[PDB]
């Protein structure tokens, strides 16, 4: 149907749209700390810990796969990147650190995609 092309065109420009928001939040951490999965080879007990781990590439293959439906999906993603680090890193850390200045920019562009989402429809 024309009714079901048309809401794959909307997922389709909605991806367009988390795409440039990925790039700009993994602009906003250019030493890489958050691009890859915790490899549970260094860090061994981190599933015990942590239960939903997060990172830019898994996230990265999610949006290529059309597997954001709406903005809060996509959000919960970056937030539990964010979250998980700040629970298995002490406060005192260069990790726990980062996480809080990628939340703090994060807020920016993540505010105004909101606004172009809500807009565009
Ligand atoms: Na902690």
């Amino acid at each position: 149907s024309m009714e079901q092309v048309a809401m794959e065109l909307r997922l389709t420009e909605l991806t367009r749209l988390l795409r440039s928001v990925l790039d700009q939040l993994q602009d906003k951490d250019p030493a890489r700390i958050f691009a890859q999965p915790v490899s549970l080879k260094e860090v061994p007990d981190y599933l015990d810990h942590i239960k939903h781990p997060m990172d830019f590439a898994t996230m990265r293959k999610r949006l290529e796969a059309q597997g954001y439906k709406n903005l809060h999906e996509f959000e919960e993603d970056f937030d539990l990147i964010i979250d998980n680090c700040m629970k298995y890193n002490a406060r005192d850390t260069v990790f726990y650190r980062a996480a809080v200045r990628l939340r703090d920019q994060g807020g920016v562009v993540l505010r105004q995609a909101r606004r172009e989402v809500d807009s565009i429809g």
